[PDB]
Formats: structure tokens, C-alpha cells, sequence
């Protein structure tokens, strides 16, 4: 089915100026970008999306990370995208991604992978929600 | 000196998917994108953003054009940048661009060029204005 | 271990210009190009690289395909390049290859897959001395 | 008119690994790649090459560059290429060529420029004919 999947550019590769690279990875495997905006977390925002995370030893460092520079969200569009977007990130950890994938060649280290990618439809849906409103998902017209 | 630019990649590179493309070449001429949304201008919005068109016998087919389908606007920061980005981009009317500019490579017809750039500081401060409220460019950090 | 493995960059894949894409994901994934060249194999050249497959039913039609238009062949360098090349390709036939993937983005079909790439290094020692002479491949020294 | 002009990816550009990205510029600047090879100019083949400045100012140091590591050498098709092409690589001096020509991207100094390409239709006959034998430019036959 079609479906829309969240993407996060994390800020050590918006750091390194590889956002054009990585959505041109996008848009060659397929997926149409019909949402997308550049913002700085601030630490509620960081800590409003990655509460679940709120219960680990490496939260402080995680949201310490994400509010270090600005991101690049999106939404990924396309025929099973979530799943087909998970493929196309590679594994969590730099060291076990199969080369070609986002993490393997955009990964700085495992925590600064590079990239977030939704893990399911239902969870897709939220973080969408999460940090898209009114008109800022495009269906795409032409 | 350190300036901003605006930057359109429009409805017909849109939907050709060659926005990574273009965001590489930006990346690569050395700008840094400091700000960045995908929209889809309405008709209201698209007469505002071309006002001083207003009038003029292309005016109607000029906005039916922009509002045809998603656009990404942006922000790009650098040394020069208003006249390094128009260097990028190549002429305006693609029969005048170089090989190998932006409007050479991306233009579908003369009319649809793919992209735009201020032409000036001062149109870039009213440009960026226009559609990036008070700090939606986010300067880098790291 | 540093290691060199073979490719090539079939008929369908030249013919969409996309070398330039395929060779940036190869260097984007950490290979050293290090020996590449393009030619446009004689019927005498396909049978003799596919010898092994001499006999079978899909022979004639891989030699007639390989033989259609201009390839090209390349040696790639770089820490357990044959696996790590593989894993870049993705699986052979397109319909089941990862997206991101050299054969999920670049292939037209399955008998048009776009690449190939040798699958040990006692295969690729052989398919690369089968299109290499002493000194066509170029150690990196600088 | 249809024409065939030569190129060369310089060592520092080959050491950067970026043959991909400028071999993408020139496919999407319409230009279409029938011959290419990687090779090592020796010192001997490097002095042939540029003869013509022997007991000129700049004859060792050409020499001492050009053979300092591998290079890619290109022949590449299209309507008015060889002007088509020297549009594309920019300014000789990459401080002065516009942002985004291949000397902008991917060079730092004058010498060290990254690319070559002929500056006529008569230069680029020669230039051709030092590094490709007769048969070795394959057209496109698809």
C-alpha cells in the first residue's frame, strides 16, 4: 500500500552538508518527498518525541545530540516506504550496516548514525503528527 | 561577506524528483542550507510572492504554474552567496545558461527553468522575509 | 583485509547515463576505483568471461545482452571489498533487492540487472586478470 | 554539430574519490561518456603528452603533478561538446570559476584543477588520439 514514512537527517549530517546526497538517495530508491522543513530542537521538543526513550542511561546524551545543530524532517512517500525506508537506512549501528546503506555511508559514529527512520506504519503516523501540521504534507499534484 | 539567498526549486523539479539533486549541488558550490520547508502556494499566496507581476498579460499563467504542484523553498548561507548562488543557477531564460548550471540542466522548457534565485541582497532580505518568520533559519551551531 | 574485486556496469545501465551515479555510490561506500575502463565485448569476448555458462538455456541470450551496447569494467579497492561490494548490489534480481541497492535503483529487470560483482576473491582474481593487463589497475599514491 | 571532446579527472580529484560526482555532472549536462580508462601516466608518457612545452617554463612541475597518482581519461559526445564541456569546468583558476563549474567544486589550486577538457575541436582530435587507439571510443548502439 501507499504509505508515508518519517525521515530525520540528524544535525551531524546536516553538519557535514550531506543533505542533498541523502535525498538524493531518497528520490533514487523510489520515495517522493512530500513534506520537509529544517528546524532547530529545542530541549521540550526533543524531549516531547523522545520520551520513550525517558528510562535508558544514554537519554541525556541522545537529546544532548539531538539539540546540538539543526535537522531536516520529512516525510517519505511510496509503496510499502516504511519498510522499504528501514531497508534503505541499514542497520542502527554504522559498524553492522551493509555498505550503500544510509548509516554506512553517512554514519559518523552509533550514536550519530546520521538518520532516523520510522520503525512501523502506527509509529510512521505519529511522528508525522508529531512535527507536521496544517499544510505541510503535500500530496503531490503533478 | 557572509550573506543569504533564497532559493525555489519549483513545481516541475518537484515533481521530477530531482530535489536531492539540486540540494547536492548547492552542498557542493559550498552554500550551507540554513533553512528549508516544502509548501504548496495557493493562489492568494502565489499573487503575493509575484505581485509586481500583477497585471501583465503572463501574470495568470505565471501563478496557475506556481501553484501547480509542491515547491521547496530555501535558505542557503555563504560568502557571496546572492551572486555565487545566481552564478550556480546559470541564466535565467535557459537558452542563455551555460552547460552544466542549474537552469541547464533542470529546465524543462524555457518557461519552466526548475529553480530561482534572488537577484539582489535586497531582494533576497524580501524574499527570505516573505515566507521564513522570525527564526525559522537555523544558523549552525557545530 | 584490503581487497580488490571486479565490476561491471552492463549495457542497460550505460545506456541511461547513469555511470556517473553508479561509480558515486561506489565511492560514497568507501571503494577505491582503482582500474575502469569502457569497451563494447565481441560475441567471442562474452562466451569466453561466461564460459562457465556455456551450454545453457539462458546462455545465448546473456551473450547476446552483454554484447548489445558498451560496458564498463572497473576494479574496486578497499577493506573486505568483495563481500562489501555484494552487499552494495543487492540481491540479483531486482524484485528482490533492498531499496538502495545498486540492482533495486539501476536495474531494468532481471536478465537487465545493471551490475555485476564478483562473489569471492578467487572469482575476482580471475575476472579481473580475464579484462586487466599488468598495470591497468592503479594503486592509490596519494 | 555532434561532437567528441576529451577529458581528464586530474590526480587530486581521483585521490579525493569523487570520478563518480564530476562523471554525474556530465551525464546530466547531456553529455554522453563513450570512452574512458583509469591509467598511472608514467614520467615518459607524461613528457609525450606535453611535449610541446619542452624548454618551457612549466614542463617539470606538469610532469611532477600529472604522474604523481592515477587519472581517468574520458572521451565525451554531444552537440557542441568540446564548448559545451569547457562551459561546464569553469575557469581555469578555480578561485575565480563560478560556483558549481567542475573547477569551483572540486579543485583548490591552479595546477591542482581536477579537470582538463579540449579547447577545440582540433585539440581535442590530438588529445584523443594520444590515449584511445583506433576502436577503442565505442558508440552507443542503444
Amino acid at each position: 500500500a501507499i504509505e508515508r514514512t518519517f525521515s530525520i537527517i540528524k544535525p551531524n549530517a546536516v553538519a557535514k552538508n550531506v543533505i542533498g546526497n541523502i535525498f538524493a538517495r531518497f528520490e533514487a530508491a523510489g520515495f517522493k518527498i512530500v513534506g520537509t522543513k529544517m528546524l532547530h530542537l529545542t530541549v521540550e521538543q526533543a524531549r516531547g518525541f523522545y520520551a520513550e526513550h525517558d528510562g535508558k542511561p544514554f537519554f541525556d546524551g541522545l537529546v544532548e545530540f539531538m539539540t546540538s545543530g539543526p535537522i531536516v524532517v520529512s516525510v517519505l512517500e511510496g509503496e510499502n516506504a516504511v519498510q522499504r525506508h528501514r531497508d534503505l537506512l541499514g542497520a542502527t549501528n554504522p559498524a553492522n550496516a551493509l555498505a550503500g546503506t544510509l548509516r554506512a555511508d553517512y554514519a559518523d559514529s552509533l550514536t550519530e548514525n546520521g538518520t532516523h527512520g520510522s520503525d512501523s506504519v502506527e509509529s510512521a503516523a505519529r511522528e508525522i503528527a508529531y512535527f507536521f501540521g496544517e499544510g505541510e504534507v503535500c500530496p503531490r499534484t503533478r
